[PDB]
C-alpha cells in the first residue's frame, strides 16, 4: 500500500459510478497508475499510461474480473495469440470500411426514421429510450441476425450484461463484495441462449448474410462451422458494448451540444459539423471509460512503478480523455477544440474493430434527428444525470420542440 494514496481507501464504487472525474482528476496529478482498493486493481488515468499500456509488448489483454466472470473464455476482449487471430479475423469482414459503406445507409437511415417517426411530432421525447438506444441496437441486430429480437429486449440484454460486467468491487479480503450482482447477467445469458441457439442451429445448415452467419462459416474447412461454445463470448461482447456504445456516444455528443447551444446551431445548420461533434463527445464522456484492461507478461516499470509479471492494469481511458496534458478545460464540451488523437477507441492490437461503423450510426442517426427536429432543445426542467465507471453515459435525455 502507497502511503501517500491512503485517501483511495475511502473511495466507494457508487463514487465512482456516480462520478469518477474528481478521484481521477486526483489520480492524474498524484499517480497516473495507482492501485484502488474497491476496483482490486491498479489503474492507468493518463492518456500516456493508458496508450503506453494498451500498446506495450510487455503486455497483454486481459478481461476484467467482473468482466471474466461475466463473459467466461474466449472474449475476443480477452485473449491473445493464435485464438485472438481467429476471432479478429472471425469479426472484421463486416467492419471493413469499403463494406461498412456499401450498405451502411440503406441499414441505419430506415432505422433512424423508423423510431423517429414514432415521436417527431410529439413535441416531447426521452431520446435515450425513444432513439438513441433504439437506433444503435436495431441496426447492430440486423447486421448480426437478430432481425427478430426486439429494441427493448436488446436494450435490457446489454444493460444487464453492463452491470453485471462492472460489478468489480472487492472487499477487504480482495473478494467480490457483491457475488448476487452476477446473477442478472447470467439470467441475460440464459435468455440470450434460448433465442440464439436456434438461430445458431439454423445458419450452420443454411448459412446467409448475417454476420453471426458468417463468424461460424467464413475462414473454415468446407462442412464445419466455429463451435458455438467458441463464439457466445464474443456475441456477448458485441450484446454490451458494441449494442450501448453508439447510442451512448449519440446521446453524450447531444448533452454536450446542448451545454453550447451556439454549437448545437452550428451543427443544425451544417451537418457536415456531425462527425466532428461526435468525436468531441467521445472525448468528453466516453462510452468505454473504464471496461478495458491489459496484464504485464514481464516485470515492467510503468509509470515509476515496479510492476511483476502478471499484474492486471484497467484502462480508464474516459480519464485519459480529460488529461489536462493535452486537453484545455477537458470537461468542457467544445465542438471547436482542435482534432487531436483520443482514446476513446483504445489503442493497440486489440483497439476497437468497428469504429468505421460505430462513426456512421452514430452519424447518420443525428443527420436524420436533426433533419426531422430542427428546433430540438433540451428540457431544462429535467436533469441529465451520468451514470457509470466501467461504461458511463446519460440516463435519461429529455428534449422539447416547438410543434
Ligand atoms: C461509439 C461506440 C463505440 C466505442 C466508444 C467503442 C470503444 C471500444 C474500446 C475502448 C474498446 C477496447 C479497445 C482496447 O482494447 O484498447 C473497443 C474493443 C472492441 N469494439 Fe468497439 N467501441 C464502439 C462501437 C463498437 C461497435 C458498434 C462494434 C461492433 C460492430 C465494436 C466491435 C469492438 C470489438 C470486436 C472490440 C474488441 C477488439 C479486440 O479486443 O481485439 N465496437 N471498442
Ligand atoms: C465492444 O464491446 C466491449 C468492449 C469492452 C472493453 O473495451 C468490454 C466489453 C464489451 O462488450
Amino acid at each position: 500500500e502507497r502511503p501517500d494514496l491512503a485517501w483511495l481507501d475511502e473511495v466507494t464504487m457508487t463514487q465512482l459510478e456516480r462520478n469518477p472525474y474528481e478521484v481521477y482528476e486526483r489520480l492524474r496529478a498524484e499517480a497516473p497508475l495507482a492501485f484502488v482498493p474497491v476496483l482490486g486493481s491498479y489503474v492507468a488515468s493518463t492518456a500516456e499510461v493508458c496508450r503506453e499500456v494498451a500498446t506495450s509488448p510487455d503486455f497483454e489483454a486481459v478481461i476484467t474480473p467482473a468482466g471474466g466472470r461475466t463473459f467466461g473464455h474466449p472474449a475476443i476482449i480477452g485473449v491473445n495469440g493464435d485464438i485472438h487471430a481467429d476471432l479478429r479475423s472471425m469479426v472484421e469482414p463486416a467492419l471493413q470500411p469499403a463494406e461498412v459503406d456499401r450498405w451502411i445507409d440503406d441499414l441505419v437511415r430506415p432505422i433512424a426514421r423508423r423510431y423517429l417517426e414514432r415521436f417527431e411530432n410529439d413535441g416531447h421525447a426521452e431520446l435515450v429510450a425513444q432513439y438513441c438506444e433504439p437506433v444503435s441496437v436495431r441496426s447492430l441486430g440486423d447486421l448480426l441476425g437478430l432481425q427478430e429480437v426486439d429494441s427493448d429486449k436488446l436494450r435490457e440484454w446489454f444493460a444487464k450484461l453492463n452491470r453485471s460486467f462492472t460489478n468489480a468491487a472487492v472487499d477487504e479480503n480482495g473478494e467480490f463484495a457483491n457475488p448476487e450482482g452476477f446473477a442478472e447477467g447470467d439470467q441475460a445469458k440464459a435468455e440470450i441462449r434460448a433465442v440464439v441457439d436456434p438461430l445458431i442451429d439454423k445458419w450452420i445448415e443454411h448459412p446467409d448474410d448475417s454476420a453471426i452467419s458468417h463468424w461460424l462459416h467464413d475462414g473454415m474447412p468446407p462442412g464445419q462451422t466455429r463451435d458455438r461454445e467458441y463464439i457466445y463470448p464474443t456475441i456477448y461482447v458485441y450484446l454490451l458494448g458494441a449494442m450501448q456504445e453508439p447510442g451512448h456516444g449519440m446521446a453524450s455528443t447531444l448533452v454536450g451540444l446542448f451545454s453550447r447551444p451556439e454549437q448545437l446551431e452550428e451543427v443544425v445548420d451544417d451537418p457536415t459539423l456531425i462527425p466532428r461533434a461526435i468525436a468531441e463527445g467521445l472525448r468528453w464522456t466516453s462510452p468505454i471509460w473504464s471496461a478495458t484492461a491489459r496484464i504485464s507478461t514481464k516485470p515492467v516499470t510503468i509509470a515509476g512503478v515496479d510492476l511483476p509479471a502478471g499484474t492486471p492494469v484497467m484502462l480508464s481511458y474516459g480519464s485519459a480523455n480529460h488529461d489536462t496534458g493535452k486537453y484545455e478545460a477537458p470537461s468542457q464540451y467544445d465542438l471547436h477544440r482542435p482534432p487531436l488523437p483520443h482514446l476513446a477507441f483504445g489503442a493497440g492490437n486489440h483497439a476497437c474493430a468497428g469504429i468505421y461503423f460505430a462513426n456512421h450510426v452514430m452519424r447518420i442517426a443525428l443527420e436524420e434527428l436533426f433533419e426531422a427536429i430542427p428546433n430540438l432543445e433540451r428540457d431544462t426542467r429535467e436533469g441529465v444525470e451520468f451514470w457509470g465507471w466501467g461504461f458511463r453515459g446519460p440516463t435519461s435525455l429529455h428534449v422539447t420542440w416547438e410543434v
